[PDB]
């Protein structure tokens, strides 16, 4: 039961399944995967394509023939298995020389190279069929408040992301940059830190409809926010252009638990919203097998992401199609918060004795929302629990 | 020492010093301020000015005859003291009516009246000079996934906010709205829960200009967030409008502590940003004399909120003005991050063999950022310890 | 299905059911209820029992001949419904008098009072049949460093708790304390804040075997602590009197929401282990139904805190019955780490070279936990989702 | 001025200094550090000591003719400079080998293996005149609930410490335990979370006078804790036996700031309370300078921790020796904080007609406690603004 299948469009990072398990306190657990490994082993999981970092396909520092031959071998993998690279991204963030950041970085060399280091792989990403560029900005922030200016490392991110903007145009290239938020981890505090202050920041870009959001699961709760609400807030900009799936313990450290571990509800109620909407793109998981775990351990933990993706996708199409939920949602006035508030305009409005002079306050504030009984529907729906 | 002065611009809301202390738990400790009081004990303080919501100045369902009468001794006392009105706000959020919010209850007959009650209220702020027109929803949100679709509380809100939009520009009004972030309490999760959401809705309103944000130091802290990153961004974005001065012992209920207390060092690094960016707006705060306290301790509470703020206004410009600090914001390369990364524009970087091939990324990564030192240097400046 | 039985013992506090829904921003929406109508509905519900705090059952003030008037009521109730009262508590927080604490309030005449209205309480307490008396110090603490010396207020505490024990033990009463520790809300910080301070400030008063912990779910959690764990701490120490139940998201205000709502994996997780370790104390809601909701509101959240606990409790029974999760928790050593680490003494283990010197600590690192393995069987079981 | 002494004893970690900068997302960006030359340049600055887990100062898998020279060079440069060594650690977290924990590993094999690497760095501790041997049991916890019976784990962290206390009695050692909590980071939940509950485990040991804690500033800021109220707690049991120092900006990663930066008032109140309580242990940080400096930027890094000490030394003990402070105290009541409520016994409290019948609790209530004008003379006196 709960099998995936390549509708589905589950994908994976490379960096994922091939963590190797090294942590602020602890050495490596696990060896080093060969990206063919991950590969093929996520295709029998039923995964529909993987991702990647340039450095976690290319080693750092790598020469033309080296760097010929691994893109070689990746690409045999995929033809052999027929699993899709629909997101690449950059690492911008393990090497020192990204210790201040890359695109923020005070040192003007740094950012410089940074942006090339970018440009480089967005052509790679391209070869690849990618769809979505992906820029976590893990390094850009501060632990102090002297050492960054964030109005002009602002100025410093929309003229990077504009180049980017401007590269992509120049190239012909269909693909779409995303923006993937983080409040805090590695740096102190990180720049755009949620999914709201990174849709902001695009709409002050250049070319607005190249950039949207990768928001992650875990990010928005470091911050002890509402992830559906979020993802809700980026559907309605028209910004979810991909995202990132797995779980969290609320304010931590970044966990990158499974999908489904961690906030058991909200994983619930960001599948209802997803498949609600219509979400077309990856369903992709940014997590990773703990430590603990051999191999064996780190495919169980993958194919556990996918399998609560399906499980809470049904549970969550049968709530939508239950009768007795649909009429708690008519209880509960969500129709009416569908409908406009005063399409009557605003004349209309200021001559409506009905809205002010003849409201009757109390008997309005009499009215319960039925809210309780709607949730323990949904309760009861999760934990396949009705009757 | 550090006198307030007209020109600092401190502002009160009469509900903060007006808070009579009742909590989750507790019954109010002092009896109902006439606003009369509170604008002439500020006044002594060295306040500048007050704000208001509706009902705190006309008591909610008072007749035309009380409504004149309360503005005319508010009015009086204003003239007597020669304090000033530049912000006012609706309650929105204490009525039984406004348990699921304001303009995004799911009932729009209740929608429809926060309308009109916001818009009389405007009228109202225009009447006593007021430039700002506040907004907090502090009702719009949900305590479960299913009783509130947030794609359609966002069209609601923003069919909300133009329709005030296009009633001030009908009017010729100048005042402006500035939009109150908050991330929770009393809703489970509030909508536009950080500066960064409310900047990006801004951005899809009809008439963007009319709107900004009005940040609360707390709020931000609430979320774990950084509160003078978060007045960065809005200031790059121009969006500024208004400000919320207080203190928050980190990711808790709404503390309203006096400005200065919770985090002190967030609270230096907001002021030097606001006096170096040149904020002109008032400085107004939004806290609460501890239910402890007696009235003494209430005006001993607003006079230390602006005390706490020259103290830091003095300390940061020491810090600014101070060459050896000046010498610490080179070595850590502040006055690069304020250089374009390219102005050459996309061709010449992607022809610069110094931003890749010939880049020696050892030779930067050894680099160090001297970031310690300079943050000891504010450190000292901050405690008048330099020497 | 999920019907509550007498032997469930599901009890509610007056205040949870009662709760007029007065919070920091917003008036009641419903009005008071009679404590006769409370334990009428929540009898037909299926509850077992009712709490109060001595100013839910007698308003505050009351003569003689109204507190026994009050009391007649409530025991006619009880006797008309079976209904039991297990635990009592005091309200030591809403009066203005507690705003700097009861038993640790800087004025000695106040922390004398405090003392005397609890006994006074004890009394009814043990004339109703409770086993346990509650106490949540939830003025206990500071908004400032100044205010309140800890170790003076611990020394104070202690006294108060001692007197309380002497008074018992006086009396010949069976009746036993429970500390419920908070960590915050209302005061800015509350002394005992987790399960561990209250724990450990429990074995330095006089006769430590009279006092236990009450923890609440969403008070452990308001720290980003692991209520489970916590809880398994307390049955370690023997010190698992009484438990109030409820749900939180995360690190907020005190929530309340119904059980299973908040964390609902840390529900599943705390039910295995009440039912796993025995545990026979009531199963007590601490929650409030949403100010959202009228009286029909009311009893449905208050349904789903039973059907909750009952569907959990099926699940996780059937997680611990299960030959392949028993199978799956050997894999991992759980059988391992319930074995003596060193049964054969301290001498021999520090002969034992197979400890040391023999030990192969790569083919030690090497062997896998499976813990991913056995939580995808555990999330299964709480789906429902079993093949 | 601010100039370290030897009385005032700082002291440092090897690992500290020494941090190469390797964090979750990024490789190291210094070379390691010699612990000769750590000894030699803090000894520079005005350190009083070092400590060490047994891993900084002999690699792991060394000979025991290596073990030897490490510990003779080391030796030496303590010779050279003065510096002590009063406290010592086992790494019990790096090494793979302890993924699932080393005293409460399920592996009872693990579990050995730990406790004999300990023994034998107790041993090596002693010789190098320590008094405290620290334990902090990092990766003593679990990612998922199954994984770990946290009672069963209680009871073999019991066995392990209760076999260490029989090893230093047996050999007839002086020195003594101090157990490290922290709430999580690496484990997703980590056993023994705050003070609170170590506090508690220790008096379950079988000779609980060996054991105490060593609390970590920002380890109970990660639970959102007050470390002030913490060491109080701390300090009240008698089981402050050493302390870490550093900063941290709250619910987030364990930042290991350098000490005064973070949660500033914090460090201004803990200092106030080591100082007027007496501590005489070391003062000893556990550390890390940001992985954006340089060696220049360590040791700024490392002296600004002394620096703010000194600093906040300084200001707390001008505050405490002020008469205007004093006076303020008094009208706060804090005197009679520190008198017993009931000196005279539980029945005349019960026959005191003050204490219930004739007390006033409107005039008790009307009393404010003048906790803001304390806290103004403390944030005056912090900063240096008396006037
Ligand atoms: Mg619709
Ligand atoms: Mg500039
Ligand atoms: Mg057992
Ligand atoms: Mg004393
Ligand atoms: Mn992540
Ligand atoms: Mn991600
Ligand atoms: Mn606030
Ligand atoms: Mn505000
Ligand atoms: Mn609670
Ligand atoms: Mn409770
Ligand atoms: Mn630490
Ligand atoms: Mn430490
Ligand atoms: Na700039
Ligand atoms: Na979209
Ligand atoms: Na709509
Ligand atoms: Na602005
Ligand atoms: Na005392
Ligand atoms: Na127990
Ligand atoms: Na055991
Ligand atoms: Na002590």
């Amino acid at each position: 039961n709960y099998a995936p299948t390549p509708v589905d469009r589950f994908t994976f990072g490379l960096w994922t399944v091939g963590w190797q398990g090294r942590d602020p306190f602890g050495d490596a657990t696990r060896r080093a995967l060969d990206p063919v490994e991950s590969v093929r082993r996520l295709a029998e999981l039923g995964a529909h394509g993987v991702t990647f970092h340039d450095d976690d396909l290319i080693p750092f520092g790598s020469s033309d023939s080296e760097r010929e031959e691994h893109v070689k071998r990746f690409r045999q993998a995929l033809d052999d298995t027929g699993m899709k690279v629909p997101m690449a991204t950059t690492n911008l963030f393990t090497h020192p020389v990204f210790k201040d950041g890359g695109f923020t970085a005070n040192d003007r060399d740094v950012r410089r190279y940074a942006l090339r280091k970018t440009i480089r792989n967005i052509d790679l990403a391209v070869e690849l069929g990618a769809e979505t560029y992906v820029a976590w900005g893990g390094r850009e922030g501060a632990e102090s408040g002297g050492a960054k200016d964030v109005r002009d490392a602002l100025d410093r991110m929309k003229e990077a992301f504009d180049l980017l903007g401007e590269y992509v145009t120049s190239q012909g290239y269909d693909i779409r940059f995303a923006i993937e938020p983080k409040p805090n981890q590695p740096r102190g505090d990180i720049l755009l830190p949620t999914v709201g202050h990174a849709l902001a920041f695009i709409e002050r870009l250049e070319r607005p409809e190249l950039y949207g959001v990768n928001p992650e699961v875990g990010h928005e709760q470091m911050a002890g926010l509402n992830f559906p609400h979020g993802i809700a807030q980026a559907l309605w900009a028209g910004k979810l252009f991909h995202i990132d799936l797995n779980g969290q313990n609320g304010i931590k450290y970044d966990q990158d638990l499974r999908f489904g571990a961690g906030d058991l509800r909200a994983a619930f109620w960001l599948v209802d919203l997803l498949e609600s909407a219509g979400y077309s793109g990856p369903r992709h998981f940014d997590f990773k097998p703990p430590r603990t775990e051999d191999f064996d351990g780190v495919w169980a933990s993958a194919a556990g992401c996918m399998r609560n993706y399906l499980i809470l996708k049904e549970r969550a199409a049968a709530f939508r199609a239950d009768p007795e939920v649909q009429e708690a949602l008519r209880a509960s006035r969500l129709d009416e918060l569908a409908r406009p508030t005063a399409a009557d305009g605003l004349q209309a409005l200021l001559d409506d004795r009905s809205a002010f002079e003849e409201f009757d306050v109390d008997a309005a504030a009499a009215r319960g929302m039925a809210f309780e009984r709607l949730d323990q529907l949904a309760m009861d729906h999760l934990l396949g629990a009705r009757g």
